[PDB]
């Protein structure tokens, strides 16, 4: 059970039964764009997932530079973990950007 990762983030995640899980961190990554990476390695939804910061939970979601928040370090989100991953089918699109280049 080893996947790649797309974004080449890592980052450490704790459930409740113990199951780890790697997600994405970034200072204008947030929750939103995480759920992603996360929904890779178990895929739990973000709608209900629950977001523990130095063992304070949170709801609002915001990114680390708006919210001077710490979760570049280590962030447990995790909501009744399951277990499920692998390297294909997975969460993940291209991130390419438009053109509109005219003469």
């Amino acid at each position: 059970g080893s996947l790649v990762p797309r974004g080449s983030m890592q980052i450490f995640v704790k459930t409740l039964t113990g199951k780890t899980i790697t997600l994405e961190v970034e200072p204008s990554d947030t929750i939103e764009n995480v759920k992603a990476k996360i929904q890779d390695k178990e895929g739990i939804p973000p709608d209900q997932q629950r977001l523990i910061f130095a063992g304070k939970q949170l709801e609002d979601g915001r990114t680390l530079s708006e919210y001077n928040i710490q979760k570049e370090s280590t962030l447990h989100l995790v909501l009744r973990l399951r277990g499920y991953a692998d390297l294909r089918e997975d969460p993940d699109r291209q991130d390419h950007h438009p053109g509109s280049g005219a003469q």
